[PDB]
């Protein structure tokens, strides 16, 4: 699982990893360092290596000469199985047969590289729980490394003696690992995961459960603003963080059923971007729409793709269904001469007929970076299910990259925020963008932490990569980019900042 990509290796180290320990069919990914951003599919092939393009630009993952992915997990899963129809210029297939793995273990949520003895057991007696446990580089035996595991029963700072802490010492020698007897490993994670499943006893029957990794994401927002520091920058900074999330999303492969039915297949803007079933938004006025329930785990949202021609009375239908009050647009209809959405509301003063639903454009008023629109949403033939629904169109996101300063964004979630406030028991906000999974996740998290520290105040516990891992597992591939993950760091940061100012 997401062994196959290699995130610290050059292009011409993976056609030599290729050319020497693979055979034809096999393959790995890797982050594209020419193109930063972007990454890369080798694949050997006829006694050679070729090279293959994964573009992404915020808005998914666009394989040359394949399809658009949610996530490099879920484009792996496509072609690895079934409809792996990927082919190049001539129409040649390439097969994608055996994953190259990589023996790097720094996106391991366990691994935290450079530390030192007395940090780790910091950590350990802190955030440290029954199970918990971590690896670092030893400093004092350079090429090793150190296993240290908590156990006993409660968590946290204690004087009971009933927990410890215990270190086993990994001797790297030729290349393998070991614990100092029995079996060698090709890699750490290999031999962690090996005494997960086979537990290391000792003599006086304490038994090394290897539970889970220790937390070393979590942050009090108060001191943000020194993690980024930190992070920005060897010990591990915002580039391991990120792709340590990016490793976890291969625990998210979830079915997507109801999307791959025919009947539904040209409702999805991009075929292979869809809806985990059990999440999905069912519409129960057929039942399919490519959106799904996000739910902070009293605010949730709908994350959605811009709709299509067809199915605009569809999302029509949702709105109304889901008693939503509030939609956030961040999209233009069309960015770089590409539709993104189509418009699926009147023009200003004007009334349309969806199918069922009817909606009037009462009032449009113009801000810096956005439009808002005051829409009156009702069943036709049902002069009592008028209900105003605010359309917030967010326009100052450039084209490429992320914004400069995220005052904007706050600005007008913030305004957001109040209206859906402001309007007892309305449903969940409804927020799309082209696919429903860059700037939509981005949007979306973003206001789900600043929830957490507007209701709790700057002392609050708040966990980035934990957030987005949990609104991942709802939708998949749910902020897109490192830079999109930077950008929710100055977000949070920079919201802190103008709260203490005041």
């Amino acid at each position: 699982s997401r062994r196959w990509f290699h995130p610290n290796i050059t292009g011409v180290e993976a056609e030599n990893l290729l050319l020497t320990r693979g055979v034809d069919g096999s393959f790995l990914a890797r982050p594209s360092k020419s193109n930063p951003g972007d990454f890369t599919l080798s694949v050997r092939r006829n006694g050679a290596v070729t090279h293959i393009k994964i573009q992404n630009t915020g808005d998914y993952y666009d394989l040359y000469g394949g399809e658009k992915f949610a996530t490099l997990a879920e484009l792996v899963q496509y072609y690895m199985e079934h409809h792996g129809q990927l082919k190049e210029k001539n129409g040649d297939v390439i097969e994608l047969k055996y994953p190259l793995n990589c023996a790097d273990p720094t996106s391991e949520r366990w691994f935290h590289g450079h530390l030192s003895g007395k940090e780790a057991e910091k950590l350990l007696t802190e955030k440290g729980k029954h199970g918990s446990f971590l690896v670092r580089e030893s400093q004092s035996h350079p090429g090793d490394f150190v296993l240290s595991v908590r156990t006993g029963d409660d968590k946290g700072e204690s004087n009971d003696g009933k927990s410890k802490v215990t270190h086993v010492m990994i001797r790297c020698q030729e290349l393998k690992y070991d614990v100092g007897g029995g079996e060698r490993f090709d890699s750490l994670t290999d031999l962690v995961e090996h005494y997960k499943k086979n537990p290391m006893v000792e003599t006086l029957g304490t038994v090394l459960q290897l539970k889970q990794p220790l937390n070393t994401t979590r942050i009090n927002a108060a001191e943000i603003e020194s993690r980024v520091r930190e992070l920005s920058k060897v010990k591990q900074g915002f580039w391991e963080e990120f792709e340590t999330l990016q490793q976890q999303e291969c625990k998210l492969l979830y079915s997507r059923k109801e999307g791959q039915r025919q009947e539904n297949k040209n409702k999805n803007r991009y075929k292979n971007i869809l809806p985990f079933d059990h999440t999905r938004v069912v519409l129960h006025d057929s039942d399919y729409i490519n959106a799904n329930i996000i739910m902070p785990e009293k605010k949730s949202y709908i994350a959605t793709q811009g709709c299509l021609q067809n199915t605009v009375n569809d999302f029509w239908r949702m709105v109304f269904q889901e008693n939503s009050r509030v939609i956030v647009m961040t999209t233009k209809e069309v960015e770089r001469g590409k539709s993104k959405c189509v418009k699926y509301w009147p023009d200003e003063y004007a009334l349309k007929e969806y199918g069922v639903m009817r909606v009037r454009n009462v009032k449009e008023s113009a801000a810096h970076d956005y439009t808002l629109r005051e829409l009156k949403l009702s069943k036709v033939g049902q002069g009592n299910t008028e209900r105003t629904v605010w359309q917030y169109h967010f326009r100052t996101w450039p084209d490429h990259g992320v914004p400069s300063d995220p005052g904007g964004v706050l600005d007008f979630l913030e305004e957001v925020h109040h209206k859906q406030e402001s309007i007892m028991d309305a449903g969940p906000v409804v927020v799309h963008c082209s696919a429903g999974i860059g700037r939509t996740g981005t949007f979306i998290v973003i206001d789900i932490l600043i929830d957490i520290i507007r209701e709790k105040g700057v002392d609050c516990d708040i966990d980035v990569p934990k957030t987005i891992q949990m609104v991942r597992s709802q939708r998949s591939g749910m902020v897109q980019t490192e830079a999109e993950y930077r950008f929710i760091y100055m977000a949070v940061q920079h919201y802190i900042e103008t709260l203490q100012r005041r």
